[PDB]
């Protein structure tokens, strides 16, 4: 499913996003925008082999199962494919965990290259939120 900017910040906020670990909405609007351009099935191989998944592109190395991407863990305990979804949910509870992992929203090297620092309160911008 390809997001709206209002809607996927909607739904980010019902699954408890806004200010999770400190980050405003607007942080995790502008990192899936240039993650994935709002696209829950966005994939992308990484040179190491791994790939990553869905809106926030959460990486097989660490933090999800697809069966191809050896000596990795799956912290998030689930198969990656529940990151695709047009249901953010298991991605929002993956996110949950990454951003909690002690480098903030900087596990998001987009994020840290295009958003951080910048104002990301124009991503939810004329939302009814
Ligand atoms: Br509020
Ligand atoms: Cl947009
Ligand atoms: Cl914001
Ligand atoms: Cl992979
Ligand atoms: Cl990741
Ligand atoms: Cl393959
Ligand atoms: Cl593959
Ligand atoms: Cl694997
Ligand atoms: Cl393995
Ligand atoms: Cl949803
Ligand atoms: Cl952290
Ligand atoms: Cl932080
Ligand atoms: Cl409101
Ligand atoms: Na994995
Ligand atoms: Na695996």
């Amino acid at each position: 499913k390809v997001f709206g900017r209002c809607e996927l910040a909607a739904a980010m906020k019902r699954h408890g996003l806004d200010n999770y670990r400190g980050y405003s909405l607007g942080n995790w609007v502008c990192a899936a925008k240039f993650e994935s351009n709002f696209n829950t099935q966005a994939t992308n191989r990484n040179t190491d082999g791994s790939t990553d998944y869905g809106i926030l592109q959460i990486n097989s190395r660490w933090w999800c199962n697809d069966g191809r991407t050896p000596g990795s863990r799956n912290l998030c305990n689930i198969p990656c494919s529940a990151l695709l979804s047009s249901d953010i949910t298991a991605s929002v509870n993956c996110a949950k965990k990454i951003v909690s992992d002690g480098n903030g929203m900087n596990a998001w090297v987009a994020w840290r290259n295009r958003c951080k620092g910048t104002d990301v309160q124009a991503w939810i911008r004329g939302c009814r939120l």
